[PDB]
């Protein structure tokens, strides 16, 4: 956990190489995707592994959102889209169950975290269609608070996304990175600013988007939008994740490390590299090496069998209800 960068591995297992860079002081975090994903019994072990290999704690993270983003299926309860909470009778109900057993289920499967809930505002913007929780202010807080809600009861930390909002993204050819030239998106930070207010949120993650009214960069390297407005004008005390720095559309920031570097001075905590073990490795090669105390708070807070988690009636009810849940609407 204590230095700035995750990093991804290859495959099932931890290779002799995998184990000598997470021991690396600058690695932070290992990011784990549906590569890495066979069956319950392998995932416990790469991360058992992951964790003896860096000795000291690290974190381990992975996108599980429910419905298109969730990478641990198979063995797994399955998660429905976050649009169908609010599509319930009882959806502040329904999404505290889906949060708490995303949570729980990964918990028992020694994940610290999943980067996860989605605050974007609407359904238009394909990259995100139903991995939003409604269409408006009160629909997204409502359901997202309770999905927040469910997290924090088992003792994940929660990561809101994409900060300042990606509920309106255009990616056509108009400019060379994905864009929302509106020129106020207030009700979607309306969102942020209520979660972070309420002292929900442990962690940030940004869009990949240039707001042109407001600022030339996309957020997720921009000065304005990492300090000027998420610390200064919101008051966010939390961690701030960049995006992933293997990809810039844009093409204009330079390698790795200069991206690295702009993430960094823009206001990011940790970086993500995914995808490209030699961009980590470089990165690994020339940063200074920083240490990210304030990110100990991301790891888990509680330790579980999945045995033990299946005797709640709570897991019982949760993993019966969000079955039905998506029989309801799919």
């Amino acid at each position: 956990s204590l230095g700035p960068l995750w990093l991804d591995v290859a495959g099932y297992e931890l290779s002799a190489e995998d184990r000598e860079i997470l021991q690396h002081p600058t690695v932070g975090g290992v990011i784990l995707f549906g590569r890495n994903y066979h069956d319950n019994q392998q995932l416990l072990a790469l991360n058992k592994a992951i964790r003896q290999a860096a000795k000291r704690p690290i974190l381990i993270g992975v996108d599980q959102e429910g419905g298109r983003v969730q990478r641990f299926r198979e063995g797994f309860s399955r998660i429905p889209p976050a649009q169908y909470y609010a599509r319930a009778e009882n959806g502040v109900e329904l999404a505290e169950q889906g949060g708490w057993l995303m949570a729980a289920e990964l918990i028992a499967h020694d994940v610290d975290l999943s980067f996860a809930p989605v605050l974007d505002m609407g359904f238009a913007c394909k990259a995100i269609g139903n991995r939003a929780f409604g269409e408006d202010v009160q629909t997204v807080l409502k359901h997202s608070s309770a999905f927040l809600r469910g997290m924090k009861a088992v003792g994940m930390a929660t990561t809101g996304k994409h900060f300042p909002g990606h509920g309106a993204v255009i990616a056509d050819s108009h400019l060379e990175t994905p864009y929302d030239e509106r020129e106020t998106i207030a009700q979607d930070m309306a969102i942020f600013r209520a979660q972070i207010e309420a002292g929900v949120l442990d962690a940030m993650m940004p869009a990949h988007v240039v707001y042109p009214h407001y600022d030339a960069q996309p957020a997720s390297g921009s000065s304005y939008w990492l300090k000027q407005v998420l610390r200064e004008e919101l008051g966010f005390k939390g961690i701030v994740f960049s995006d992933d720095l293997s990809m810039e559309g844009a093409a204009v920031m330079g390698g790795p490390v200069e991206r690295s570097h702009q993430a960094l001075v823009a206001g990011c905590d940790m970086i993500l590299i995914c995808n490209k073990r030699e961009a980590a490795v470089e990165v690994l090669d020339n940063l200074p090496i920083m240490e990210v105390p304030q990110a100990e708070a991301l790891l888990k807070k509680q330790q579980f069998s999945y045995s033990e988690l299946k005797r709640l009636e709570r897991w019982q009810q949760a993993s019966a209800n969000m079955q039905r849940l998506i029989e309801q609407f799919s």
